[PDB]
DNA sequence: CATCTG
DNA sequence: CAGATG
């Protein structure tokens, strides 16, 4: 956790590169079994030849870790850092809509920058369009202070179009944080669930509402369950208009709405522990669902839940406040 | 994983 | 349809 700290992150920045810039999915993989296994290594790696000994290190690691052990660096990350290509493809990525894949063409055109891609607003596609129309906002964290009038509003609208409609914020804003990255609504509805088949105006129509009265600006995809778009807290009395935020809308029967809360509020240790509990109990858990263990190794059948009560109940435990649900 | 693009 | 992005 900090006694092999730098080893794990300069394997990381190599795992990086090797993906983004190459494409070396091997050995980009490579990069990161080592650094999970350096990770939870409980001593201080004084050379090479000692982390070899791990699995998942192999001679050129052990090579690398001893460079950077013996000198506070790496030529090979040296070089990497500087070489205007790599930046450029870790710069171009930045943007919302474009990945790696689309970072390596661009760059092979010449587009490396911001400018270049507004001069090429032609190449790009509409995702990539918001992307980078929103670049500065889309960087920008989430007041707290802002979310509460975000949800204000979306909860409100929701409440209008359908009485019978179930929103819900999850995500850190959901565990008390102070500022979030995205706005990310889980919804249902009663007549909507695991067999009934379908109601993609479920959805539908709620975009709707929030665009008419503007809260949502623009839609980065669309589809029948799940909604990527663009908001805006109205600008009060001009001087002070807010920054364009990225949220998500989607659906979700309501017989498996809880689970998903659950697991979207996480946080990922909270759910992993929480996860393991339910494995002891007797018991499994998933993005939509929690089911009965069986002994014959495993076993199915959906457990019956009404609240993220009746999920801890389950597995009997500690009903946890979301603000604790850290870890 | 669900959506888009081409 | 494969293959990209979030
Ligand atoms: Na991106
Ligand atoms: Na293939």
């Amino acid at each position: 956790e900090t006694l092999n700290g730098g080893i794990t992150d300069m394997l990381t920045e190599l795992a990086n590169f090797e993906k983004n810039v190459s494409q070396a999915i091997h050995k980009y993989n490579a990069y990161r079994k080592a650094a999970s296994v350096i990770a939870k290594y409980p001593h201080k790696i004084k050379s090479g030849a000692e982390a070899k000994k791990l699995p998942g290190v192999g001679t050129k690691i052990a090579e690398k870790i001893d460079e950077f052990l013996a000198t506070g660096k790496l030529r090979k990350l040296e070089k990497i850092r500087q070489d205007d290509t790599s930046s450029s493809i870790n710069f171009l990525t930045r943007v919302s809509g474009i990945g790696p894949s689309a970072a390596r063409k661009f760059v092979d055109e010449g587009i490396k920058t911001l400018e270049d891609l507004r001069k090429n607003e032609d190449k790009l596609n509409h995702h990539q369009r918001i992307g980078l129309k929103y670049f500065g906002d889309f960087e920008k964290r989430i007041p707290r202070e802002e979310m509460l009038q975000m949800q204000d509003i979306v909860l409100n609208e929701v409440k209008k179009v359908d009485s019978e409609y179930i929103a819900t914020v999850c995500g850190s804003f959901r565990r008390g944080a102070e500022s979030s990255g995205d706005m990310d609504v889980l919804l249902t509805h009663p007549s909507f669930t695991s067999e009934s088949t379908k109601q993609p105006k479920l959805l539908h129509q709620v975009v709707e509402q929030l665009q008419k009265v503007h809260f949502i600006t623009d839609t980065l995809s669309k589809g029948e369950t799940k909604f990527m778009g663009v908001c805006q807290l109205p600008s009060k009395n001009d001087e002070k208009e807010y920054p364009h935020r990225r949220i998500d809308i989607r659906l979700i029967p309501k017989d498996q709405y809880y689970c998903g809360v659950l697991y979207f509020t996480g946080s990922d240790i909270f759910n992993k522990n929480m996860r393991a509990h339910a494995l002891e109990k007797g018991f499994t858990i998933n993005e939509y669902t929690i089911r009965p263990l069986g002994v014959t190794g495993v076993a199915g059948e959906p457990l019956p839940v009404d609240s993220e009560k009746d999920i801890f109940d389950y597995i009997q435990w500690k009903y946890r406040e979301p603000k604790d649900r850290s870890e």
